[PDB]
């Protein structure tokens, strides 16, 4: 996990790649590259999954608050 919301907030805000306030399965893909995201498409839907437990292709800062327990 971060450290708190502050540093929490730019991880949000600065890493939407698509600029709509929401993160999308599209910008998730493209913003681990940097980091790795070496896997298959199963695995683009990982992270989504508790990001977005609906699954209805968008995150927001609530939701990214429940995504950071699973991604740890
Ligand atoms: O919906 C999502 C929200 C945030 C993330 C972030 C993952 C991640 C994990 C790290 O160890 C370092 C990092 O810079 C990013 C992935 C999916
Ligand atoms: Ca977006
Ligand atoms: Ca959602």
């Amino acid at each position: 996990m971060g450290k708190s919301e502050e540093e929490l907030s730019d991880l949000f805000r600065m890493f939407d790649k698509n600029a709509d306030g929401y993160i999308d399965l599209d910008e998730l893909k493209i913003m681990l590259q940097a980091t790795g995201e070496t896997i298959t498409e199963d695995d683009i839907e990982e992270l989504m999954k508790d990001g977005d437990k609906n699954n209805d292709g968008r995150i927001d800062y609530d939701e990214f608050l429940e995504f950071m327990k699973g991604v740890e």
